[PDB]
């Protein structure tokens, strides 16, 4: 039994864990580890938005261009591509790139080939929407939790190794306790999403300024290796409730502090689906997310199922990563996207 | 004319500059430039404190040990060594190291050679004080201003080049306007310096937790190369008033939000003085520092002299660097130092 907080990130606490030192969790779970060299990661979501069959091939070709850009020097270490249809009826292709070094990310982003493409007036006449939602949490500002040990997805893939079994899980509040910064910091939101260039209502190029301690969750499901048994457990017994939860956040999240809820399925560059999905959730604060996860019947129903089946699990892969970031480490930019896209929906015009 | 804010760090402003776009400064001044690869610097002040002639040789040797540690793998790019006698009558040797990569800094800090020496029980029995005051401002969170273009000292030494003449200087508020983060952030202090291990009153090992937006100023004077004329201008006409302002901050700074004011002179490892000095000032916020600089007769007197003599200066080198940093990027640690040392003085015991 180990703490989820890596030894180099342990600090004298000025805030207490939810559970006492004697706490033992109910079943094994693991976290991603990295040594002191991992200072900050960059999580970059790049999207292509389109409407209808009419624009499907153009969208895939734009996304091929973006993914190809990841192969340029200082591109991300790892990436994956997803699709979802939003509540406005628009299709959205999203690729996430992970960097383990923010200087490399910035070299890539500022490079002529990348920046000339993104800043070109030509992006405005292509009948597609494009967007960038980028955050750079420090090592202190994220946590991961896996129900398995090998082949860690998402941010875990850019870290060094897997921990042994960790103490801080199996109770509400445990996510927070796994963030090293929770030792001393409440992670409170300040200020608001703010429109700082363009107009969300009118398309074109729009820049949304972020705010400190926006929480971002990627919670994922990978059933690609499951046999008939675990495949059925997932698709028949977990997914229908999860879908209800994701629809709920998508359609009713605004008053709860859920700025954007996407429920996405991995695809390849031909647009064929893979048996892997995840939520991408942007929240005003970690506390808002905590409230929903611990009280909504959808999440509570699947939480119970997990506790019940966790011991049997062989191939079904369930995990999450959650992070917070500083305003100074966030980018939210949109080109010809509809007004409910991502952080456009809740951005404040004149705070 | 150029902006002080480097092109990659310009943002849509939500806070306005103090002067309008048409403003032209009264005389030329320059800043340090670095490209997008410079993400964050680390400024590490490492000290050895002693009292009396009886501890002098032991203190110089302790500092030789510390300076020799900078040659270890992932040591600082640059460093310099200073002496001052504090108001408590203790002598203080301080070496500053600058890193341009925080991962390198952290590899060095956590290395067995460095960390075993710092954490050893042996440190407590040596009749000397040791301290570390380390901060890591992002590129957005510091500014430099030089009255010259070549051989930039301090943090400038780890940056890439010197700018052309810059717009944002010559008025109160210009320091603030030179910080890229001032485009959107008031840089307000939150919370307080807090004792989180040990007891400042009782020596031994003491850890002080920082707070967001502590301001750190290094304002320097180098007359080493001045011929007759500039040597007299400095030592006869500037220094006596500067000394009065430094004594004021040292002895009367607490109510003003100056946590620590040190006026130090460079030395070699033998303790021979060099003709270079600087202030090392730690302030609750940039605003507190602004108020003092723009209103105190000492600083105002030398400000005026500078305006008068700036056109003539050839060899006398005057400059500053000012930074703010996040609580999560600060270290304030003390071993057997007296209770008025650095951040021990104003640290709150039970906030
Ligand atoms: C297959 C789908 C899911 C299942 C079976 C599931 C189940 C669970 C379980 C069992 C835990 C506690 C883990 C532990 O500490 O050992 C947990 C934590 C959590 N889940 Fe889910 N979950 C799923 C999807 C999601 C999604 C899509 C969200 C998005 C909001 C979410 C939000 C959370 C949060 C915020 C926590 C941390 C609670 C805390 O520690 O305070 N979950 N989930
Ligand atoms: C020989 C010593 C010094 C001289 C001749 C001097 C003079 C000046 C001058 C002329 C400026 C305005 C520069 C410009 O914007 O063009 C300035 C700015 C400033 N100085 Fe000094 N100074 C000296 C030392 C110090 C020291 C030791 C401190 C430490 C507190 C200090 C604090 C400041 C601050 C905070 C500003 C920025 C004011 C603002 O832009 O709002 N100075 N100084």
């Amino acid at each position: 039994m180990e703490s989820a907080i890596d030894t180099h990130l342990k600090c004298p606490r000025t805030l207490s864990r939810r559970v006492p030192e004697e706490y033992q969790p109910p079943f094994p779970m693991w976290v991603a580890r990295a040594d002191e060299q991992l200072q900050q990661v960059v999580m970059g979501y790049l999207g292509v938005q389109y409407r209808g069959e009419a624009q499907r091939e153009a969208a895939l070709q734009a996304m091929r261009h973006i993914v190809s850009s990841f192969s340029l020097p200082d591109g991300p270490q790892t990436h994956d591509l997803t699709h979802h249809t939003d509540s406005s009826g628009f299709d959205n292709l999203m690729v996430v790139g992970y960097w383990k070094d923010p200087a490399a990310h910035c070299r890539w982003l500022r490079s002529a080939e990348v920046n000339d493409w993104w800043t070109s007036q030509d992006r405005l006449g292509e009948g597609l929407g494009y967007f960038r939602e980028i955050s750079a949490p420090r090592a202190e500002q994220f946590e991961t939790l896996y129900a398995f040990q090998d082949n860690l997805p998402g941010v875990g893939a850019v870290m060094d190794s897997t921990s042994g079994e960790i103490e801080e899980h199996g109770y509400w509040g445990s996510m927070r306790d796994r963030f090293p910064i929770s030792q001393t910091d409440w992670m409170k939101p300040t200020n608001e999403l703010q429109v700082v260039a363009g107009d969300p209502a009118k398309g074109g190029r729009v820049v949304i300024m972020g705010h400190d301690n926006i929480a971002l969750i990627r919670s994922g499901q990978d059933w690609a290796d499951a046999e008939a048994e675990e495949r059925s457990l997932y698709l028949d017994e977990i997914l229908p409730t999860l879908q209800d939860g994701m629809d709920f956040l998508r359609d009713n999240g605004q008053p709860l502090g859920c700025y954007s809820n996407r429920f996405v399925r991995n695809i390849d560059l031909d647009g064929n689906f893979l048996d892997v999905s995840y939520n991408i959730g942007h929240w005003r604060s970690l506390e808002k997310l905590e409230r929903w996860a611990e009280s909504h019947p959808t999440h509570l129903r699947i939480f119970v199922t997990f506790f019940r089946v966790a011991a049997g699990l062989k191939k079904l892969r369930l995990y999450h990563e959650v992070s917070v970031s500083d305003a100074k480490s966030q980018v939210f930019e949109y080109i010809n996207c509809h007004p409910h896209t991502g952080m456009l929906r809740d951005a404040v015009v004149a705070p």
